[PDB]
C-alpha cells in the first residue's frame, strides 16, 4: 500500500550536497524552504546527519526511505511534500536549540515522525471522513487521518531496504515506533486543546518534570503541534502564501461537501472568503499564540517562534484595511 | 501614429563601438546597463551583431529602427527605454548560453521583441485600463497593453527605411512577425502562471519536446517572463535600488484615485512604502523564483539567473528582519 521510489531518485539523493550559504540559514527558526525545491530531500538528509550523526542510519536505506516518503505524499494544495519538509525543519531547529533535553532515539524518531506526519493525506479533514462514514472513519474512530498516517509510516518502513531502524534493538525499535505513533497522533488538533491546558497547569504549578515520561510525551506533543503550525512563524509574505494553500484545500472539501448535499462550515466555503481574516485572528488567539506561549515557557530557546507568531497576528492590520499587494 | 528618428540619431549610432572594457562584462547574466546611458542603443546593436551576425540587418535600417523604438518609449518611472534594453540584454545572455537551441529567425525575432515588448507604455496595468475605462481598453479587450505594444511594433516596421525584415522571404517575414507577436503577448504576467504550470507538468512527465512548435512557443514565453523580471537577477547594490518597480502600476492607479479627491487604500498609495521590502519577498516567492526554477530545468545554462534571484531574496529577508 506504500509507493516506492525509483533507483534514480534514491541514487541522486545520495550525491546531493547542501550549498555552503544554506548551512548558516537552515539553523534559524524563520528559515523558509520555499525557494529551494530541488534541495528538499537533500535538506532532510542534512538535518538528520547534523542532529543524529552520519552513521546513525545507512545512507542508501535513508535515501530510499526519504524518496518513498516523498512519493507517498499526494498532489494536494497544502498537506503535501513541502509541508512535511517544513514541519521537519521546524523540529530540527527546536532540537538543535534544546539538543541535550532529548535522547538520540527521540531525536531520530521526531525528525522521522515530522517527515511522515501527513503521509497519504487526501485533502480531507477528520470531520469529513466521520460525517460521510468513510472506511477510514470505521477503521479509526478517533484521530482518523493521524492513525492512517502512522499506518503508512510503518508500511514504508516495512518495504525492502527501507528499514532505517533495523540497526536498533527489538526494545529500542518498539520504543521508536511508539515515539513516532504518539508524535503523529499528537498532530490531531482536537488533542492539542487538552494537551496545552494540562501543560500550562503543570508549568504554572511547578510540577512539570522533563524526567517524568508522561510529562515528556506531553511536551513532545506540544512540539509536534508547534512544528505542524510553523507557517504562522515565518515572515509575513511566506505566512500569507501558505494561508492561500491551506484555504485552497479547505475550499475543495467544501466543494465536495456541497455536491453531497451538505453545506460546509464558513472556513471551507469559497463563497465566504471575506470571513478569512477574522477566522485567522480567531485561530491565532485560540490555537497558535497559546501553543507558542506554552512552548516558550517550557523550552525558552523557542522564543523566536512566539515573536514571529505575535508579528503575524498582520492579520489585525488586514482586518483594519491596511494590507499590502499580492502577486 | 508611429514615430520615426532624425538623420543625426541613426547616423551617430552607426559610428558607435562598445568600449573593450565591457566585452566580457556584457556576456554575464548579472550585467547592469545602469552606468552606461549614452551607450544603450549601441549595446543593443553590439548584441544583435554578436547574436545574429553583422550581415543580418542593413546597419542603417537597424540603427533607424532602434532610434525610433527609443523615441516610442514614454518618460514613465518603470516601463521605459532603460527597461527595454535591460530586458533585451537578459535575452542576449540567455541566447548566447543556449547558442545551439534557437534558430536564426528566433534569435533576431526575440531580441527585437524584447526591445519592443513595452512600446508606448503609460505606467498603467491592464487592471486599471479596464476599471477607470481608459481609451486603450476600448481598443484592446484582453492583454490590452501587450496587443498595443505589438500594434506599435508593426506600426514602426511599416515606416520608411525601417523594415529590417524586408530582406526575408514571404513566409520568413510571416514566421518572424508571429514569433514577435507571441513573445510580446507572453509578457502579460497574467498569462505567465498558466504557461509555467503547463511547462512544469511537461518537464516532470517527460512530455517536453523542443521539436514541437507549441512547446517552443511556451518555452519562449517563459524566457520572455524571465527577461521581463531580470532586475531581480542583478547584484544586490543594483537590485536594492529597484524595490519600487513592482509597485509602479499600483501607485499609478492610486495617483488617479487621488485625482478624484480619493485617498486610496494603502497598497495603491505611494506615500505608504513601509511594506515595500515585504512586497519584494512575496513577489520573489510567488513569481520570480518559480519562473527561474522552471527556466533552469528546461535550459540548465540559465542557472545563474536562479542563483542571483535566490541571493537577492536572502538580502530582502535581511532588510525585513532589520539585519542590513
Ligand atoms: C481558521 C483556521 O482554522 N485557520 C487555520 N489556519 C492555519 C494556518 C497555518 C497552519 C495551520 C492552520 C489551520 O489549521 N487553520
Ligand atoms: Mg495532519
Ligand atoms: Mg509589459
Ligand atoms: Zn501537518
Ligand atoms: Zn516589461
Amino acid at each position: 500500500n506504500a509507493s516506492i521510489c525509483t533507483s534514480e531518485e534514491w541514487q541522486g539523493l545520495m550525491q546531493f550536497t547542501l550549498p555552503v550559504r544554506l548551512c548558516k540559514e537552515i539553523e534559524l527558526f524563520h528559515f523558509d524552504i520555499g525557494p529551494f525545491e530541488n534541495m528538499w530531500p537533500g535538506i532532510f538528509v542534512y538535518m538528520v546527519h547534523r542532529s543524529c550523526g552520519t552513521s546513525c542510519f545507512e545512507l542508501e536505506k535513508l535515501c530510499r526511505f526519504i524518496m518513498s516518503v516523498k512519493k507517498n505524499y499526494r498532489r494536494v494544495p497544502y498537506h503535501n511534500w513541502k509541508h512535511a519538509v517544513t514541519v521537519a525543519h521546524c523540529m530540527y531547529a527546536i532540537l538543535q536549540n534544546n539538543h541535550t533535553l532529548f535522547t538520540d532515539l527521540e531525536r531520530k524518531g521526531l525528525l522521522i515522525a515530522c517527515l511522515c506526519h501527513d503521509l497519504d493525506h487526501r485533502g480531507f479533514s477528520n470531520s469529513y471522513l466521520q460525517k460521510f462514514d468513510h472506511p477510514l472513519a470505521a477503521l479509526y474512530s478517533t484521530s482518523t487521518m493521524e492513525q492512517h498516517h502512522f499506518s503508512q509510516t510503518v508500511s514504508i518502513l516495512q518495504l525492502e531496504g527501507h528499514n532505517i531502524f533495523s540497526t536498533l534493538s527489538s526494545s529500542e525499535y518498539e520504543q521508536v515506533l511508539e515515539i513516532i505513533r504518539k508524535a503523529i497522533i499528537a498532530t490531531d488538533l482536537a488533542l492539542y486543546f487538552g494537551n496545552r491546558k494540562q501543560l500550562e497547569e503543570m508549568y504554572q504549578t511547578g510540577s512539570l518534570n522533563l524526567n517524568n515520561q508522561s510529562h515528556r510525551d506531553r511536551v513532545i506533543g506540544l512540539m509536534m503541534t508547534a512544528c505542524d503550525l510553523c507557517s504562522v512563524t515565518k515572515l509575513w509574505p511566506v505566512t500569507k502564501l501558505t494561508a492561500n494553500d491551506i484555504y485552497a484545500e479547505f475550499w475543495a472539501e467544501g466543494d465536495e461537501m456541497k455536491k453531497l448535499g451538505i453545506q460546509p462550515i464558513p472556513m471551507m466555503d469559497r463563497d465566504k472568503k471575506d470571513e478569512v481574516p477574522q477566522g485567522q485572528l480567531g485561530f491565532y488567539n485560540a490555537v497558535a499564540i497559546p501553543c507558542y506561549t506554552t512552548l516558550t515557557q517550557i523550552l525558552p530557546p523557542t522564543e523566536p517562534l512566539l515573536k514571529a507568531c505575535r508579528d503575524n497576528l498582520q492579520w489585525e492590520k488586514v482586518i483594519r484595511g491596511e494590507e499590502t499587494a499580492t502577486w
